[PDB]
DNA sequence: GGTAGACCGGGAC
DNA sequence: CCCGGTCTAC
């Protein structure tokens, strides 16, 4: 799920779990548990705690309990569902939180690629994976100024810059390519080569792209197809180690 | 500062 | 073997 999808999950999941008390935690793929390192300690500490809230940072979900916070990343295919303990689990279910009311919060993932960390609430923000995470792209904390500061300091491509979680929180490959197209900037451009004008334009399109989604693609996955703005075939290459889609006419 | 390795497996070769 | 995100290793 991309950032906007994670925000939707946050919004819809909260009322389904708030006020419920954990009676058990079942783990079928321990590797998902990253902290505590021992999945048995992870399970034990959550028992008896009530869900008090649910927040999002980047693509991370932060479940707020009595004493602890559970930090969860779904990666690309992870999913949460709330359902009865009486019904069979869906395929690829790796972690289940059982509540005292007979309902469960279940985590699935065919790719088995997601992560979970639990810390005392007061510690969560200074520990992995939230430590060092950049500002929310929709927050004033993410400004053209902040972006310009990071761009000049580096010799990396602009795409590499935007993919950096310390620069801005949870901006995925898709939204990076879409934003750069909308800003008219080639993804391979050195970040330091961007003018002040281009930086402002880029920040503006980043906010608009992610903002609209939170509330159809120009380039992502459209290689070989005509650009929707100029009709030039969209091309795909590799930049910053990712599939990279762009219009060679619209972007400079 | 920066990269590479690490984790995964459905679908492509 | 590739690919996505984000971490530890170096
Ligand atoms: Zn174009």
């Amino acid at each position: 799920p991309q950032l906007p999808e994670v925000e939707t999950i946050r919004r819809t999941l909260l009322p389904l779990i708030v006020g419920k008390t954990i009676e058990d935690v079942r783990i079928f793929w321990p590797n998902i548990i990253r902290h505590p390192r021992d999945s048995e300690a992870f399970a034990a500490r959550m028992i008896g705690q009530t869900v008090r809230g649910l927040e999002r940072r980047g693509k991370f979900l932060k479940f707020l309990l009595d004493r602890d916070a559970l930090i969860s990343h779904l990666r690309m295919e992870g999913r949460y569902a709330v359902a009865s303990a009486l019904e069979p689990l869906e395929p690829h279910t790796h972690v289940v939180f059982c509540f005292t009311d007979g309902s469960e919060l279940r985590y699935r993932d065919v790719r088995k690629f997601g992560t979970m960390h639990v810390y005392a609430k007061e510690e969560a923000d200074r520990r992995p994976p939230l430590a060092e995470l950049g500002p929310e792209p929709l927050s004033p904390a993410f400004s053209p100024a902040v972006l310009a500061e990071r761009a000049v300091k580096t010799k990396r491509s602009v795409k590499a810059l935007l993919l950096d979680c310390t620069v801005v929180a949870g901006f995925g490959n898709i939204y990076v390519d879409e934003s750069l197209f909308r800003a008219g900037i080639l993804p391979g451009r050195p970040a330091a080569s961007l003018s002040s004008k281009e930086i402002e334009r880029l920040h503006e399109e980043m906010v608009a792209t992610i903002g609209e989604a939170v509330m159809h693609l120009y380039v992502y996955g459209r290689q070989g197809n005509p650009c929707k703005r100029c009709g030039t075939p969209i091309e795909k290459t590799v930049v910053a180690g990712r599939g990279t889609h762009y219009c060679p006419r619209c972007q400079r």
